[PDB]
């Protein structure tokens, strides 16, 4: 019901759930919403709000930011490109006034806080704060509450591309590489006008770390698209074992576009120098299909893209990433096959077949030996659970592994990390929660003595999608996901027993 005796402004607020990292700065506890700007005759807006004793002893400052812009992220992420003032308040206060001048007609508060250095990462070590009372000269409002604060300390979380950065709109499609002499290489779609995939413009975009993710090197575009039909993107990372790195990636038409005469096709490129530099980027794909592939055939597939994230590089120096290939016109439906180079990627080779009706999929190193595969279900198929297969000869030939299924796949790229836990070979897999959605990016363990998959724990609530993870050189483990609606790609660090402990 709406009433005809004039204006009614509403008030709408959020509590953010997003993680946080020890001493980072004007982290969004809550954002308040003004559904018009304060009257021209007002005076004074007045915000009171709450925060336990738990949540104080973890920041050093309080602030109240105003902008004229409703962001999803806190507003350093956006590096300038939102607007705001920020208004200091005694960590100790719990209420803080501006006058409506300073408001200058803006609609967008935020309560924000400066995190401390100390936290024990634990399930339980969480930040929060609620907003309690907004009234404009005295008179309170109605507030309408549509999520609560829950921010949870991570020992480390930043963003590392956010929609805006550099000029481009939008980002997707992570993949992270950790080098044996231990620089950090981030990778994504530079999706410069939109969030949509191939045949759109894109470009590749790298950032570099050499001190463990603490700081990151300015983002650097290392393959240009120059057009619609004419993008690249779909970066999957390795190192060989003679050091150099190798990136493989795709461009031109969308997947279902690509024909054998004019293909989507895919590229590598190489860095020797923990990647500063780049090679220009080969075109292989007449190693794996088309017209001028020389095993007639594979001359009539019609696409194949290697899943973005990470390859694997076995002991023997076998160079691996799994493939899915569309091998009829007449459907839409892809098998894997595993392409793979014996001569640190001069030449490259394809496995048999290692699935039917596949997507992206991804290759762990078992403590065996074996070669495990994970394949994301595509078309909800079966039992909607992710499928998995197995390779005892290094990657050559496969086998359906059913009793590595028991989690749930929305359909959805993830990652896989082999591990060893309490004394147990373990294998770490990331995939949004969902159920039947890109929501709650979620780690599992799967225990190989016996059979058994773990609970989900949730990394990061909301909406989440693809996830790329590394091991870093002390045990912690690098997680590269999507989050929200709008993609940032986001860097998150910690150790098993902060999740699992």
């Amino acid at each position: 019901h709406h009433h005809h005796h004039g204006s009614m402004q509403e008030v709408t607020m959020w509590g953010d759930s997003h993680g946080v990292a020890p001493n980072q700065v004007r982290r969004t506890l809550v954002k308040v919403a003004l559904s018009e700007s304060l009257p021209p005759g007002a005076k004074q807006i007045r915000i009171g709000f709450s925060l336990p004793k738990e949540t104080e002893e973890k920041v050093t400052a309080l602030y109240l930011l105003v902008s004229d812009s409703l962001a999803v992220r806190d507003l350093p992420d956006y590096k300038g490109r939102v607007s705001y003032d920020s208004f200091p308040i005694s960590k100790e206060d719990r209420t803080t006034a501006l006058s409506a001048d300073s408001v200058a007609g803006r609609r967008f508060f935020y309560l924000a806080a400066d995190i401390g250095p100390v936290a024990s990462f634990s399930r339980s070590d969480t930040l929060t704060a609620r907003v309690e009372e907004v009234a404009v000269d005295g008179r309170p409002l109605p507030l309408k509450e549509l999520s609560p604060a829950s921010r949870r300390l991570y020992r480390g979380y930043e963003a590392l591309f956010v929609p805006g950065d550099g000029g481009s709109r939008n980002y997707r499609i992570p993949a992270i590489l950790k080098t044996a002499n231990g620089t950090l290489i981030a990778m994504a779609d530079r999706r410069k006008y939109n969030q949509t995939d191939l045949p759109e413009d894109i470009d590749i975009v790298m950032r570099r770390s050499t001190d463990g993710g603490k700081s990151w090197s300015d983002p650097r575009i290392i393959v240009q698209g120059e057009g619609r039909n004419h993008g690249f993107g779909d970066v999957a990372l390795v190192q060989t074992q003679a050091g150099k790195l190798l990136m493989i990636f795709v461009g031109g038409v969308g997947l279902w576009q690509s024909t054998p005469d004019r293909p989507q096709r895919t590229y590598i490129s190489e860095s020797r120098d923990e990647g500063l530099t780049w090679s220009p980027p080969r075109d292989i794909t007449h190693f794996i299909f088309g017209k001028d592939c020389a095993d007639p055939g594979r001359s009539r597939w019609l696409a194949s893209f290697c899943a973005s994230g990470q390859g694997l590089v076995l002991p023997s120096g076998r160079i691996t990433f799994v493939a899915a290939i569309r091998e009829s016109g007449q459907e839409y439906v892809l098998n894997n096959y595993v392409l793979y180079s014996d001569d640190e990627g001069d030449t490259w080779q394809l496995s048999d077949c290692a699935y039917r009706r596949g997507d992206e999929a991804k290759l762990s190193l078992m403590p065996d030996g074996r070669v495990l595969m994970s394949i994301r279900n595509q078309g909800r198929q079966e039992s909607r659970q992710r499928f998995f297969a197995l390779s005892s000869d290094d990657g050559l030939t496969w086998e359906r592994a059913k009793q590595f299924e028991g989690i749930h796949d929305p359909g959805c790229n993830g990652a896989m990390l082999q591990v060893k836990r309490n004394g147990r070979d373990q294998v770490l897999h990331s995939l949004p929660l969902g159920p039947d959605g890109r929501r709650d990016g979620a780690v599992y363990l799967f225990d190989h003595v016996s059979g058994r998959w773990s609970a989900p724990v949730v990394v990061n609530s909301g909406s989440s999608a693809y996830s790329d993870m590394t091991l870093l050189a002390d045990g912690t483990i690098g997680y590269f996901v999507e989050e929200g609606d709008e993609i940032s790609l986001v860097f998150i660090r910690f150790v098993l027993d902060d999740l699992f402990d």
